[PDB]
């Protein structure tokens, strides 16, 4: 049990500050207000966010998904909370490892000039745009696009 009452228990996944550390600055009333929160899984990406977070019993197994070129925030709309409450607030998004792939071959492309040549990054640019988050970079060698959003 975490005297915040909050749960994290999917393997790959972790917190900054960490779940440990998370506790320390809990108050005796189950309370965790934090600032400067990040949550992320190895290998898939992270959510960076600034400012106050409150992770009051928060279940971030159920609400927090991080997978392959995909974040969601709260799976279901019945169940979250309105803007500037829980983590549906504004935040960066990385997600990592995202490669196009090879036509022909099937294989994924991370070479530089190729993903150059083909404004791979202009790409995930547009694709941002378009869902209404800001474009940060997409950083070739770990296929990292970074993103800002208002909310979830």
């Amino acid at each position: 049990m975490h005297p915040a009452g909050i749960i994290l228990t999917k393997v790959g996944y972790y917190t900054i500050p960490s779940m440990d550390d998370l506790a320390k600055i809990t108050n005796e009333k189950g309370e965790c207000i934090v600032s400067d929160f990040t949550i992320g899984r190895k290998g898939y990406g992270s959510i960076y966010f600034e400012g106050d977070v409150n992770l009051t019993n928060l279940n971030l197994d159920d609400i927090v998904h991080i997978r392959r070129k995909e974040v969601v925030v709260y799976l279901d709309d019945n169940q979250k909370p309105p803007v500037g409450e829980g983590l549906n607030r504004k935040a960066e998004v990385t997600l990592d490892g995202v490669w196009p792939t090879d036509k022909t071959s099937r294989c994924l492309i991370k070479s530089p000039d190729r993903l150059a040549d083909i404004n791979y990054e202009g790409r995930l640019e547009a694709v941002s745009r378009k869902q209404g988050a800001q474009f940060k970079e997409y950083r070739p060698e770990t296929g990292s696009w970074v993103f800002k959003v208002s909310h979830f």
